[PDB]
């Protein structure tokens, strides 16, 4: 740890401190429950509606639009998954669900879990972009489905899903569209009636808010029944006493995310293309996913020589934190050698190194993570008997 | 004039030293603690000391669970359907009882259940305000999945006896969760003396921050997961961990069983000041007996006025206070009464709930007495029949 480099903004992100100050007095100095009657319950209320606004605001969502204040994803995605089995299926002519292989884990057990239910649910494999594309899902949607739910962006290999096309085809099919959205706020454009989605879910912490807080989008307020029920918290949507702090910060971290975003495409979108052509220089080294449909921050590489799970523990020796992604070997058109995103599950499945960027990265851990990146590939490599 | 806070139990403000416990986890070591880098595991040794202090604070046991959800409403929702999943849908049960004093997030998660051909009996509950054991044994079928009975009431701050309950629940082979979100720092909590198998909590109703909470699960029984999806808390539930919530949590309830001990006397000598101070004023009616109540609650229904119009005349005069469901009746000596009620009985009238915590001055209280009496007046002069 030569040098202190976080490349894991997939995972999580630092708070930015103007998220911090703009949380700070909603814990000790203004306390009150907003659900209260008295001055000091309804003193966060300013607040609370201009938190609410910048929502609305950094997502493009309309008036009609409801967007509900969640825990974290992971409660999203796991309402509107088995909301929708209880509304359409349980209660419906329905009984399927499609969705992708590469979806987050609270997509895929909650998936798993209602076929438990006695769901139909197909999980749509990744092509050699690493997207799944509309023509696919209208390929797989019958009068039985209930709900597409395909990941706005991929949070492995970055790659951006058509979620545009997909809703098209949906809507022609009467189907709802949820998209997991938590890897798309501050990385790309979020326009939620562009996308012509249903539901989106996204996750503060993802983009600089706090841990603890995230939001559901519903389109229309389109009816879904309530996985935490109790008092009228949230249009009586989601019950439980609101996380001031949480949604003050969120509403903070979205706004500042939309700010950013011509930054992350210009600033942070160079950074990363010079740490990914310097590692690409290494021999034997593939990045997963085609660039020109990539969130600007991400990459995901792998190298024949070296394990990616000892390349992690090397880089963070040197101070450098990673993650992994699945991947497996694949020819392009002229049947060069490449590496394309692949399910976890996968038998094909190696491990690859992802380096994720944020609007924090200096160039000065861009060139110490080239410098260590490519220290761990020759140490690891001279070790191996198998290398050529 | 003076701004006094005396609703705490609608929510409490968070202690300076939980404040400042959860400060570094924000911006200075934000790292998710999934991740296997040191970035990642930097904040284990403050979430493990979270952990156990939460299991220091309810006395719970090594083989017992506690997860961390992101509030009680959670944690009933979660009991709730995941022993309605398991024992109704999954198999031979279909009955739950519980109370008619419980908390939204129990009566209306009940509902829903109802509303999935479940049979709930909501308990009456008694001139004490709380329902006795030999009520619930007497209501126990067969077929009765779970009882939810709440360790504490939040409008009139009566204690259940939550460990007879329990015995008679074991004896009858029935799991027993208590909606335990009034009892932390208010009255002692021993989950193994209790009983009970499952136990919902709240941060910030002792002055950790609001968006935590916790379920306690006796001997890691099995609980179907609310939130599925990431392999997190034991594997029972998923999400990224709100870890400026868990430390602020555990360092709240370290404190909370801490004031319990050292400070149980201020408290709850500053209620009975404020609430002996009010009852000399003529026909007022404190609710619910204070031998069997938590230390820091009073409900007072005042005749003439309206409860709304007491809380609305506090407010204008600075002091925060709620409201409380009760209605008229009478002892068996014959005299008038006023005992606690469901907020959905048509005989339901409202009480003015004020609520104290360790915060709490007696400049508060002396300014509050001052108040109260000046606000009796001004709208008993305003009465139409008083």
């Amino acid at each position: 740890a030569h040098m202190k480099v976080y490349l894991d903004n997939n995972a999580t992100t630092i708070v930015d401190p103007e998220v911090k100050a703009a949380m700070d007095p909603y814990f000790t100095q203004i306390y009150g429950n907003p659900n209260s009657l008295h001055d000091f319950g309804t003193e966060c209320h300013p607040a609370l509606r201009k938190a609410m606004d910048q929502m609305y605001e950094a997502i493009g969502a309309r008036d009609e639009d409801d967007i509900v204040v969640t825990s974290c994803a992971t409660e999203s995605n796991n309402w509107v998954l088995k909301g929708v089995y209880f509304d359409l299926i349980k209660n419906g002519d329905k009984d399927h669900i499609i969705t992708t292989e590469v979806e987050h884990p609270s997509v895929t057990a909650t998936c798993r879990w209602l076929e438990e239910q006695g769901v139909r649910v197909t999980y749509l494999p990744v092509n050699q972009d690493g997207v799944v594309e509309a023509h696919t899902v209208r390929d797989f949607i019958t009068d039985k489905t209930a709900l597409v739910s395909i990941m706005w962006a991929n949070n492995e290999t970055g790659a951006i899903f058509p979620v545009e096309e997909i809703s098209e085809i949906c809507k022609e099919k009467g189907v709802l569209f949820h998209t997991d959205g938590v890897q798309a706020i501050g990385k790309i454009p979020v326009d939620v009636i562009r996308a012509g989605v249903d539901f989106m879910s996204f996750s503060a912490h993802k983009f600089h808010g706090p841990k603890g807080v995230g939001g559901l989008y519903i389109r229309n307020g389109h009816p879904l029944t309530s996985l935490l029920h109790g008092g009228e918290h949230m249009g009586g949507r989601r019950s439980g006493t609101l996380n001031v702090p949480g949604i003050v910060g969120m509403g903070k971290a979205m706004e500042l995310a939309t700010y950013y975003l011509k930054f992350e495409e210009e600033h942070v979108r160079k950074l990363r293309d010079k740490l990914e052509d310097a590692i690409l220089e290494i021999p034997d080294t593939y990045s997963v996913g085609p660039r020109e449909n990539r969130t600007p921050n991400t990459i995901l590489v792998s190298v024949r020589g070296v394990e990616g799970e000892a390349m992690l523990w090397d880089l963070n020796r040197a101070g450098i934190a990673a993650s992994t992604g699945s991947a497996c070997a694949s020819e392009d058109l002229e049947a060069n050698p490449i590496m394309v995103a692949v399910g976890a599950d996968s038998e094909l499945a190696h491990t690859a190194v992802r380096l994720s960027l944020s609007r924090f990265t200096t160039e000065e851990e861009i060139d110490y993570t080239i410098e260590q990146f490519k220290k761990a590939v020759e140490r690891l490599r001279s070790i191996s008997s198998s290398y050529a």
